[PDB]
């Protein structure tokens, strides 16, 4: 799930 | 969907 958040967290930033 | 895009980006900061 951490793998999970930090690529939509990459993706919007 | 600007605002919607904006709302995932605040949560995950």
């Amino acid at each position: 799930f951490k793998r999970i958040v930090q690529r939509i967290k990459d993706f919007l930033r």
